[PDB]
């Protein structure tokens, strides 16, 4: 009745042993990049699936069952994917259970969000009615409003009660609290994670002082409600007559210089309004982008902007020669430091010598890629003679092998470099190596690198930043860092607009645009606008109804602490 | 905790509902062709595997788990198949557990018996250490001596106790008695089977008067011990200096005009002596067969034989135009009957008109194949005008659509046809359609068709029949029929030699040649020869040790019945 993992070493896992109870709803949590993903998927799921299919770096796994993953890793349509040939009767019910009743059967699978695709996959799997299976789920709350949280949990417990084991990788409060058993992975992330910090009932995890997760679940840590909301400064964008998909001829004003959250249940029209209409219309007017925007009459207030930038979880680059140091430009500052050493000068090495993208200093066998690791440079990317030049006893490959946090100390006497490294540290990437290849960064890591570069950029207040569900993949502690960074962009007078369901984010927003009231044909209207406090009071707003008790909970936690 | 099958219709299954308890050793039994195979494999295993792989004619199946089959349906070697690169340490132990410790790691997988291949597959599967799996096993006792029966049962119960369900298709007494739950399928076979006759504990099945299986388990029915053993009549074959594989320079005499059983544990040298040496040497001397015989000095007594015939479970033909009626030649007798009808005469139809193998009377669209069923003849194989000729109101396609037993009644006034049909009835194929295509016959069916044709053949007493494990696939009631037929061949003065582990067969033998004492390097010697009673007394003979209590059990049952 237990899955026994012994000596798990995948990625950053530190040769760990873990017991997971079978026939239970088990949640694995931790920071983004803690190793929770390596444990659930690269280790447990991979081994369980491999063993059945016969018909990962680990010593032994005992008590495995044949495993099925439910993630986004899987022109067809909704109808073809669920084999069903607006939401024969059996399947349709499962689509409703996973919160997808607003989808049409004709919908291109290629145009579903990742959260939608994941939930179609979940529906198909519930349809199988299998027992004795080990299900491994990645973050099933993605794309789901707090209102649908209870039904998701009930759906998971129903699969469990059929006689299956559920391993759920999550950061969502309610899911963790509803778990049979909860495992906190990683003190930190990467090199700083990969350990079992705490394991037991949610209640036992809350009472464990070592557990970062337990400290947030118990209230010892929380994201505060901001003292004041920023007020509009007279600059508005206005979307006029938005009609794309289910949007009911919507007009709405967006205040610049504020942190704006677009909210609403799944299928309410959030992504249509923001991605299909606003982003595409702005990108076409501002950057001459090709993509045809969704149906709308007009967008006013374009005189206020120079640029629109969507920050998503797509890669920062396509080669190993791209990394966090090259993306932020801290790489070029480092090359300048090496070029300024006595030994570089004596040898006549200019900055170009310390670039792995040009002939001279790079390893010529791998053209500076490092890669199987190149037999010549062993992945260091530079030839032997270049590597003899050191700054403070370190060569350029050793520098690129430093974590952001160690590089911060190492470059303490170079302000320009410090300032760039601080942005990466502040976004939550202190653990990451400067030279980590773009090809190996997770989605969340890539979004955070991009945010770090934006934070550094000189601002004129004329940029609109758009982020579609940026809390995807993030622990509440990661979210605190994300919010710190996003609010700092707004302080420059730029505008941050997020599509979110996460109430930790929403409660810190200056301004909310709530769509609905429901999804599909029953959505596409503006339900409420205003501050979190204003939306909290609107009875017809599902977002408000769930937001109100969060504002109250976290105001009370603030007032309890002032009682110091 | 139950697998619920509702409305199963595969092959001969008669729209049945069945409950199978989960986490148990469940045995499905019945006659050969009862439908037990259609239930376990075509229905339960197929659905369980299909459902997992997404990641059969049946209404619904509830409580399925991902399913793994253990049969013979799966140049590589023992080493490569178990991935192991005489019986790293983990796997070797499993090969011992399944009774394969005499195998070498270099052995060609292509030269393993079906029973050996099945047990390698079983070993690999135990190696997986999976839980929550539904295992479906076809006849795992194939090739296994009674001595290894207890260990096989312990091995199965160990897989169950790991937390799996075992559905075992079997006819073996001890396996049935050791079952948690036992299901008796089919009153008869084919059209006469496909129903759940009895289901419960083995004890409950024994106490059910409807159950053919229970009647044999309880002793109400049994195969008797013959009154007298046939004595040699002066004709002997002698194998001289057999050295192939593990055979220790063996010389042994075989008495013709008797029923001979070659016995011994797995790997003792049975198939080497009989198939590799005896059969190949005789086939080369008598029929100029090409295959090089195994190493031996000589074979004496060839003056006594005209032919050697191996009867196995390979197909009777390769096309649909081959069937039990064509193989036995009863087809040609039927064509004669049609050619003799008034209407055939009036029309000038000769016997050739009623052959689907020649132009004129056959359906020309499918060249007489019947096949998707041909859109023209609808599978009847003949054109419209031929089908207008009837005998006793039936046309030739209707005759071919008759079961052997119905055809027996229908042709009651044609002795020649009756005599051929009786052979098929006597081998146990009363249920089978005369025209059933060779391409659709099971292994056991094909062997039985061949035996029927042999039984009909005029004999000079100069044939040696060899059968390698002919009880494969057979219920003890099927075995009684098989033995009746084989003993009738011996009555003609021909010789029947079987390789067997089945003690129901062995106890009826006139003469036993027992190899061993163990398998592999520890086998290859003649342990004992003589009557069953003589071998029963030999302490060093594993065959004798298990045979003795069977002779006693069944002699006592005979004496109890005489107390009528
Ligand atoms: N490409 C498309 N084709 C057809 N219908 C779509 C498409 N994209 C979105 N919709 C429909 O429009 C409605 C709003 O969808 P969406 O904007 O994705 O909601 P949200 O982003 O708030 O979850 C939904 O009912 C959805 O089924
Ligand atoms: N083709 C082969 N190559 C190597 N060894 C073999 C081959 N066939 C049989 N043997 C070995 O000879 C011994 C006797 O095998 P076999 O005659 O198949 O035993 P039985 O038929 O009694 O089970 C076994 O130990 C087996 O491993
Ligand atoms: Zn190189
Ligand atoms: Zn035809």
């Amino acid at each position: 009745d237990k899955i026994i993992v012994k000596g798990a070493r995948a990625h950053n896992l530190k040769n760990i042993d873990v017991e997971i109870p079978r026939g239970k709803l088990v949640v694995l949590t931790g920071l983004s990049g803690s190793g929770k993903s390596s444990l659930a998927f690269d280790t447990i799921y991979a081994e369980g699936q491999r063993r059945y299919v016969e018909s990962p770096d680990v010593d032994a796994i005992e008590g495995l069952s044949p495993a099925i993953s439910i993630d986004q890793k899987t022109r067809s349509t909704v109808g073809t994917v669920t084999e069903i040939y607006s939401v024969i009767r059996d399947r349709l019910g499962f689509l409703q259970n996973v919160g997808l009743d607003y989808l049409t059967l004709s919908r291109s699978a290629g145009t579903l969000s990742g959260g939608e695709a994941q939930r179609i996959r979940l529906a198909t799997q519930i349809g199988s009615r299998l027992t004795g299976v080990l299900y491994v789920l990645d973050e099933p709350s993605i794309g789901l409003h707090q209102r649908d949280n209870d039904r998701l949990i009930a759906t998971l417990k129903s699969m469990r009660d059929l006689g299956n084991t559920l391993i759920v990788v999550e950061h969502d409060e309610d899911t963790m609290l509803a778990a049979d058993y909860l495992i906190d992975i990683g003190p930190g992330a990467g090199i700083h994670g990969g350990e079992v910090v705490a394991a037991g009932t949610p209640e036992e995890v809350m009472n464990d002082p070592n557990s970062l997760t337990g400290q947030y679940l118990s209230g010892k840590k929380f994201i505060p409600i901001p003292a004041e909301r920023r007020r509009p400064d007279g600059r508005w964008l206005e979307v006029v007559g938005a009609r794309e998909h289910n949007l009911k001829n919507v007009s709405v004003k967006i205040p610049l210089g504020t942190f704006v959250a677009v909210t609403g249940v799944s299928g309410s029209g959030k992504s249509t309004l923001v991605n299909e209409v606003l982003y595409k219309a702005l990108a076409q007017k501002l950057h001459r982008a090709k993509a045809k925007p969704g149906e709308h009459r007009d967008i006013r207030g374009l005189e206020h902007l120079d640029k629109v930038i969507d920050i998503d979880q797509s890669p920062i680059g396509r080669t190993p020669r791209s990394n966090p140091a090259t993306y932020t430009g801290v790489f070029d500052d480092i090359r300048d430091v090496f070029a300024s050493t006595n030994e570089a000068k004596v040898r006549g090495y200019k900055k170009g010598r310390f670039s792995f993208n040009v002939k001279g200093g790079r390893c010529e066998a791998c053209h500076g890629d490092g890669i199987v690791p190149c037999e010549v440079c062993h992945g260091k990317r530079y030839n032997r003679e270049t590597l003899e030049v050191t700054y403070k006893g370190k060569n350029i490959a050793e520098v690129l092998d430093m974590t952001v946090e160690d590089a911060l100390d190492f470059f303490a006497s170079i302000p320009k470099i410090k300032r760039k490294l601080e942005t990466l540290y502040d976004v939550g990437l202190g653990y990451m190596k400067l030279g980590q290849p773009a090809t190996t960064l997770s989605g969340g890591e890539a979004q955070r690198v991009k945010l770090a570069a934006e934070l550094h950029r000189r601002s004129n207040g004329r940029t609109l930043y758009i982020l579609d569900e940026p809390t995807t993949g993030l622990h509440v502690d990661d979210i605190a860092r994300l919010l710190d960074v996003l609010h700092r962009l707004v302080d420059n007078g730029d505008t941050v607009l997020v599509i979110e369901h996460n109430l930790d984010v929403i409660k810190t927003a200056d301004y909310i645009i709530d769509l609905g009231p429901e999804g599909g044909d029953r959505g596409g209207q503006i339900v409420a606008v205003g501050t979190p406090e204003e939306v909290a009071e609107v009875k017809e707003s599902h977002t408000g109804r769930y937001l109100k008790p969060i504002l109250e909970r976290d105001r009370a936690r603030m007032q309890a602490r002032y009682e110091a």
